[PDB]
């Protein structure tokens, strides 16, 4: 694992057997390794990008790092080779998805959040109108 | 696509290019085409519960269906060779993805459904409440300025 990522070539890049390594070899380390590893790989050609992805995804990263990721790895989908495609696709769909995961989450605490202040709102308009009401009946008997 | 299916063997089973095409040809295909093909693969094999799973995936299926395919092959996980082990669990993590945005969405239907029926309850009150005390605080201002006057 050690020697995968220095790995560089026509026969190389092509072969999904590669990325299929690479991609098993990240999730070997743990998550400081692989951030640390990632920074190595910003040269920003798609071989770097894509290797850096691999490592990046397996760190602690925050959901806008992942908005990130996965936007860099979307723009060189062109330049992925044909026979890589599917594997790419696969690992691209499995990013995308921790998105979506990440954006669902974020939207249940908007949720959750705007709808106990808006509750309470109410709560505290219930307390004053209550005791409003019966503070005007008391004037009413005097 | 149509011949990748009907491949058995020591050299095909422990090929990860081989479940890599598999999956390739899969979306290559309408939902209908992939049910036909998956109900020829159920002998419970780990190779046709793969097989199954791979072609139902995008089969336009309920997350129970999701689930239960995803069960099979699980169960069977330990006897996928280690060439194949890695290309399993990036698509199972797709899979299991899928299966916690089910429940996700789930919550957030549930959460929604509830909240907007308890604050529709609490907004008719507090619009009640505020004509009561709009008639009463008139009639309390009127009755106020008819005895004032008088004394």
């Amino acid at each position: 694992c050690s020697d995968i990522w220095a790995l560089q070539g026509k026969s190389t890049e092509t072969n999904p057997l590669y990325w299929l390594r690479a991609m098993d070899c990240a999730d070997r380390l743990m998550p400081a390794q692989s951030r640390q590893q990632a920074r190595q790989y910003d040269d920003g050609s798609w071989q770097n990008t894509f290797k850096q992805g691999i490592l990046l995804a397996d760190a602690k990263i925050t959901p806008y790092e992942r908005r990130q990721l996965v936007a860099r790895i979307e723009a060189l989908s062109t330049e992925i080779p044909a026979q890589v495609r599917p594997l790419y696709q696969l690992w691209r769909d499995g990013q995308a998805l921790q998105l979506q995961l990440a954006e669902e989450r974020q939207r249940y605490s908007k949720l959750q959040q705007s709808s106990d202040s808006e509750l309470d709102t109410l709560r505290q308009q219930h307390h004053v109108l209550q005791q409003q009401l019966e503070l005007t009946t008391r004037k009413l008997e005097n």
